[PDB]
């Protein structure tokens, strides 16, 4: 009834750096070949959509941010054969052609029609869907989640469980998955294990979770704020350690207190420092440390090689280490049969329209999620 | 007849940084409780090695150095299990004493009660067996190999074939294993794969060696040098890069040379810059470097962690990762059962007498290995 049409709608358009998102009534094409448009049901607030915003994470404006969500399929282009009108989706930020090497590759990811690396902000076919007064708005990562409706490549979705409540599995688009990956898949924690986790937001508390699945003997959080180690606790934290309180470096603490270093550590905070800090605390001869989250507007760190040669393992990953399309359904379905809880990392719920509100509780670190509901 | 008493033999003693090594008569003590008394047929000369005389090495000095070398078992002290007068032997630099929590790990190799990361240059009783006219000299690495004979603690040494040339299989105990095994171990080269090696002297034609054993498609030799592109093709490399005929930067050359990166990646050199370019120069989603070489005087390097972020992977070892008792009679029989050849890394073999001669070979670049005898 929409089908085939122009869709009239609000979305949230960050027209130039530094400012505050402003909902604009928008147009959205209808979908292409390939093409798939969502009506949004549910999108989280992310770290990543406010570098955006800063100006760290460059990719072309005008845009329509957003890219952890969760809809209803409202419409399909010529030749989609993977979802159908009427399917729960989530966006895909990071696409799964099912072509490129990466795809083919069965540890690689980080599918090369991305559009983070050399970000053009467009559909695959290089336009855009959007317009505001009919002037031209870029897309984000192929997803922009930040609108009531929105058009993606049929690479950049998934179609999970019809019954899957999306008010909350839309953390699943990002932020669970990073973090419970990087244990789960990235890290690849083992039973009996000990673990250190550096950073106890969103993603950090979804670590914990990953390593407790796993089985990890410890689970150690470590947050320069108290406040944040309730939680911690609560989703699997065994101890947790403030190195505020402490008056030497906090990776002797922790290599004292693992009896000569753990067996995976996990920078979820994205500062130069502490990535070194991870690293070294994790045991001299088969330490594994993984890298969750960056600064895009990232110097150099410093670090020194021989951590590398007595036998250390260091690596990062984007989505978790997860094919995304893959593995989207499978992580819902494992919700959906109770495997793990993601009501404790939903803090703040708000209606689409305060979306600079849920913001302002980011970027002061007063939330672990918002959720935003169309 | 020997056996329970001193031996009065010749050894190169260091008795200070930045001189020549002294041919000196020394005493050798008897082996007590659990030691290993060996009549030295041959040892390599090794980077490492070069170290100790440079003080980038810091180890006690004065020093019997030494500890890629094969002789024969003169006898053996109290409980002694594994080895018997008269085997062929390996001393081992790094131990593998079977108990720590490293050598428990099915992936650690690095055992704890090795002597390099604090080293105290004595037995693992905290004793020398060795004195110039009176005076004590310290051990290396528990094997002090620049000896006609020497004692190790049994968590230090390996029975071998017993009709290994010795000559030939002396560089199981370092160069070697150390290539052979970050490739073959470490690295886990795939079949069709496309490798990279930085630094085509002994250690990298070692990893070149184990890349093709793995079954690499493409093995992409870098050095400076071209005078080495022959022998690296002589052992498996397909191709080769000096990166002085080139005006762009030596990872952009490779990356577009393999389509986007290559799989794997080897630091062989030790050098800060090569060792940030190697793991720049591997696929970004799946890619894995590899650090085999380090200068022990090392400032840190400086990178970029979005290198990381992406997926790839950036490790490093001792000794190949190799656990070193369970691999060096493999490895030997291996060699026996013609599984790869070790006459292509000997380039020149000298009387124990001319050590400092075979030290200012390796100092100049003109030896791939010398070989020392006794
Ligand atoms: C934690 C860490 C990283 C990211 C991310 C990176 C690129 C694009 C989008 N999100 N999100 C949460
Ligand atoms: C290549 C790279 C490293 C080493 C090494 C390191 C420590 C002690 C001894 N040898 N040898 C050859
Ligand atoms: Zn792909
Ligand atoms: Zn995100
Ligand atoms: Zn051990
Ligand atoms: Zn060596």
């Amino acid at each position: 009834s929409t089908a085939g049409k122009v869709i009239k709608c609000k979305a949230a358009v960050l027209w130039e750096e530094k400012k505050p998102f402003s909902i604009e009534e928008v147009e959205v094409a209808p979908p292409k070949a390939h093409e798939v448009r969502i009506k949004m049901v549910a999108t989280g607030i992310c770290r990543s959509d406010d570098h955006v915003v800063s100006g760290t994470l460059v990719t072309p404006l005008p845009v329509i941010a957003g890219h952890e969500a969760a809809g209803i399929v409202e419409s399909i282009g010529e030749g989609v054969t993977t979802v159908r009108p009427g399917d729960k989706v989530i966006p895909l930020f990071t696409p799964q052609c099912g072509k490129c090497r990466v795809c083919k590759h069965p540890e690689g990811n980080f599918c090369l029609k991305n559009d983070l690396s050399m970000p053009r902000g467009t559909m695959q076919d290089g336009t855009s869907r959007f317009t505001c007064r009919g002037k031209p708005i870029h897309h984000f990562l192929g997803t922009s989640t930040f609108s009531q409706y929105t058009v993606v490549d049929e690479i950049s979705v998934a179609k999970i469980d019809a019954a899957s409540p999306l008010e909350k599995v839309c953390l699943i688009g990002c932020g669970f998955s990073t973090g419970y990956g990087s244990a789960v898949k990235v890290a690849k924690v083992t039973q009996g294990s000990t673990c250190a986790v550096f950073g106890l937001g969103g993603v950090g508390l979804s670590v914990i979770m990953g390593c407790k699945a796993a089985g990890a003997a410890r689970i150690i959080g470590v947050d320069i704020n108290k406040d944040k180690f309730a939680k911690a606790k609560e989703v699997g934290a065994t101890e947790c350690v403030n190195p505020q309180d402490y008056k030497k470096p906090i990776q002797e603490v922790l290599t004292e207190m693992s009896n000569g270093g753990v067996d995976f550590s996990f920078e979820v905070i994205g500062r130069l420092d502490t990535m070194v800090t991870a690293l070294s605390c994790c045991q001299e001869a088969y330490g594994v440390s993984v890298i969750v989250g960056v600064p895009p507007d990232s110097q150099n760190l410093s670090m020194n090689p021989m951590l590398l040669l007595s036998g250390r393992t260091w690596k990062g990953a984007i989505f978790g280490g997860f094919k995304s399309k893959d593995s989207v359904p499978k992580l819902v379905a494992d919700f959906m049969a109770k495997k793990f809880a993601l009501d404790p990392l939903i803090t703040h719920v708000l209606p689409f329209e305060k979306i600079n509100e849920g913001f302002d509780l980011l970027r002061s670190g007063e939330s672990i999620r918002t959720i935003l509901t169309f």
